[PDB]
């Protein structure tokens, strides 16, 4: 009956934020590496919805080469008339975005080859910006180790959230306005559970439309009736 | 009118086949690197020729791929019937040296690309053998840093000679039965310019010759005849 919030404010979400302007402000590459389920694109996402000067792409498999994650990045700043070349274009990217003391934000940064991401760091270097990296742990782990050496010197800021925090979802249980001691430890009991934050929201928002489909609060009875669903231990 | 010596036996000398048999016995990579004119190719040939299981060849320009070397080391290791693929080559390479516990030498190892040393240091790791390189301060220098870095953990040993010593050439004066103290300054002298076992052999043999032909000995006269000579400072 109240308003299911799309999004709240956490302790990993004001430390990725940090790492964030740190990274911008700084103008320096700085990974995020970590298993997924934990909200790193939503942050993101988040954080380039609030602020201006931050861009934000996605990289595919059917975009892993440099011309289509340059392409993705000329898409992101406003620029409809990039050349299909690799050359001007990058050289439109770096007078564009020179000046600016932007951001680019780099999602699973684990499908890049070896010249795309050396284009990335040279592109930055050559723009004086800020370089954020996301996906799993493949990401530093690509580097231990000479290719990306220079770029582990380039690397200095990471934080690495492999799962999440009692006052993580303690926030989210304030922001999904729950006070159940019990309802506490089985939100908690969720978040042991991989995909921590996509199977934690999935089941607040079964118990809240159940709650207003049959006119009522989420109680743990809900939150059982939406966790005990989903098949997750079905082999 | 005794003999002129071929070759004695220095300090260097004594050094550069502790280290020779030191990357041998080892079955490791050694470096070189240093100036020429200080006879690191006479003492491997010397090596070589007082010694069997070892096996010395040279690397031109235009033998600077991986298919012209590999081809000098099947004519250095005795085998005409090469292929002319680099594979079948490689393996038969690969079975000709193993358990020989032999000694690959090469020269002039600057003019290497980084495929080329790669497959040598592939090929005595795939052989438990020796391999020594020679040439200029540029063969280490190119590896300060990251393609080489694996092979600057198999490079342990370098033994680097710029310039020789005095009893260096005073043990080349003793093979030359010269017994002069000015002599002995004169040719520490010739051992201060460069080139310095290539212009003291050049001068050397120009004193024995004029001697010879002159029927005298050779004195320091003979001396500043052979080194006053060669025309090194005009230019
Ligand atoms: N503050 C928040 N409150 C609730 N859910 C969040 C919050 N931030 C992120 N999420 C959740 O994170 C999920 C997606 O992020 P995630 O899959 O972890 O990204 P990635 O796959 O890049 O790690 C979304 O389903 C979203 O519900
Ligand atoms: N023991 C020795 N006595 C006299 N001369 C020597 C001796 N060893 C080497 N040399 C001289 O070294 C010269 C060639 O070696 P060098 O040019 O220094 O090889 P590199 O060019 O590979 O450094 C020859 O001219 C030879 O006269």
């Amino acid at each position: 009956l109240p308003e299911p919030p799309r999004f709240v404010e956490t302790q990993t979400v004001k430390q990725i934020w940090t790492s964030m302007r740190f990274a911008s402000l700084t103008e320096s590459i700085a990974v995020v590496c970590g298993n997924p389920g934990v909200g790193k694109t939503e942050a993101a996402r988040e954080y380039r919805r609030t602020n201006n000067n931050v861009w934000m792409i996605t990289i595919t498999p059917s975009c892993a080469s440099v011309l289509e994650c340059l392409t993705e990045l000329a898409f992101e700043l406003g620029m409809n008339d990039a050349p299909r070349r690799k050359g001007p274009l990058s050289r439109a990217l770096r007078r564009r975005l020179e000046g600016t003391q932007g951001l680019v934000i780099i999602d699973e940064a684990d499908h890049l080859g070896a010249e795309v991401l050396e284009e990335l760091r040279l592109l930055q270097e050559s723009t004086r910006i800020g370089l954020v990296l996301m996906g799993n742990h493949r990401v530093y782990s690509n580097m231990t180790t000479v290719e990306f050496a220079r770029l582990f010197s380039r690397i200095a800021k990471r934080t690495a959230i492999n799962k999440t925090k009692k006052a993580d979802v303690k926030a989210i249980a304030d922001a999904w306005q729950i006070n159940g001691e019990k309802e506490l430890e089985l939100l908690q009991q969720i978040a042991q559970k991989p995909g921590a934050l996509r199977i934690l929201n999935h089941s607040l928002r079964l118990a809240a439309m159940t709650a207003h489909g049959k006119g009522e609060r989420v109680n743990e009875d809900y939150l059982r009736q939406a966790f005990r669903e989903l098949d997750l231990d079905v082999d």
